[PDB]
């Protein structure tokens, strides 16, 4: 709480500016090759495309003016730039350019290859417990990072953690996100991670966020996730009875951990009691996490993944190819006006 704390506010300002001035459009959709359609959206699809010049993969967003409003998620649309636009932090997934052209808007990350961890997660089995360390780890600051800033992430599961070249993540899909103070109502995200406020819909925060974090772990070293059921309204009763069992094989820290986070009381859960993160930050599970070297991404990774090349989309899944539309007229341009 020395260093860890010059920053956090040297980094609540930083932010504020960009986040209070977003560059705007920053590169027309030519300056580029598509590729390869990477992972969907509702509201879009991410996929693959080459920049001309500096033949420099990165991943675009796309997302169609007309479908994002049917659905409002506009108010939405806006903060995942304005976001990305100004969060920044080593295991955020890096925004280079934001363009709209008369139909559909894009967000151009960097390309986390190394592919989703859901995928390796379940091709492998499991994770050893330090394995889901290393990753936790990694959130913890992350969440740390970000809830300084006023911003709860809404939407935490293993599809938005990415894997690099280093084993390390970055997360993706800032979608849900919200700078907000206090409570929030939305009822947003997959219903495996909800937290058990937003189901009953009393106004949740950032603990809402930590309680992901333990659905998160318990799945990364488990393979299944602890509620789960076949269809929503089951799993729903799930999770607000609270009733967690433990496999065998969890550690006692880990098992310690847990019901410290998933834990059906805000106001009783880690990552919202007084102590703050420093209750999780020095849980004993975290005995031997170096909270430095992983920041400083000085730590040896447990996992990796083979690239064959740059651009290398083995490690993506394989969707169907379409077009990237233009309509002749500026379709929506009214309410996208900050986009």
């Amino acid at each position: 709480q020395e260093s860890v704390k010059e920053f956090l506010a040297k980094a609540k300002e930083d932010f504020l500016k960009k986040w209070e001035t977003p560059s705007q459009n920053t590169a027309q959709l030519d300056q580029f090759d598509r590729i390869k359609t990477l992972g969907t959206g509702s509201f879009g699809r991410v996929m693959l495309v080459k920049h001309k010049e500096s033949g420099n993969h990165y991943a675009m967003k796309i997302l169609d003016k007309q479908k994002v409003v049917k659905l409002k998620q506009i108010e939405h649309t806006l903060n995942e730039k304005r976001i990305l636009q100004a969060v920044n932090f080593p295991f955020l997934v890096k925004l280079e350019f934001s363009f709209k052209d008369n139909s559909n808007l894009y967000m151009v990350m960097e390309y986390v290859a190394g592919g989703e961890m859901f995928s390796h997660l379940r091709r492998i089995g499991r994770f050893s417990e330090p394995h889901a360390r290393f990753y936790a780890a990694q959130i913890v600051l992350t969440f740390e990072y970000l809830h300084s800033l006023d911003l709860i992430y809404r939407d935490l599961k293993p599809e938005n953690l990415l894997i690099d070249q280093q084993g390390y993540i970055q997360v993706t899909d800032f979608g849900f996100a919200k700078r907000v103070k206090g409570r929030t109502w939305t009822l947003c995200g997959t219903p495996e991670y909800l937290a058990p406020e937003i189901i009953l819909s009393k106004g949740y925060n950032k603990a809402v966020d930590w309680w992901a974090l333990g659905v998160l772990i318990y799945e990364m070293a488990a393979g299944y996730p602890p509620f789960f059921a076949d269809q929503p309204i089951q799993i729903y009763e799930k999770i607000v009875s609270g009733k967690v069992r433990f496999p065998s094989h969890f550690s006692s820290d880990l098992k310690d951990l847990l019901r410290n986070l998933l834990q059906v009381d805000l106001t009783k859960r880690f990552g919202n009691l007084k102590n703050g993160v420093n209750d999780i930050k020095n849980h004993k599970w975290f005995a031997t996490t170096d909270w430095i070297a992983i920041y400083q991404r000085k730590v040896e990774a447990p996992f990796i993944p083979k690239f064959k090349g740059p651009g290398d989309t083995s490690n993506f899944d394989d969707y169907e190819e379409e077009e990237i539309r233009v309509s002749i007229n500026e379709k929506c341009g009214k309410e996208f006006t900050e986009f």
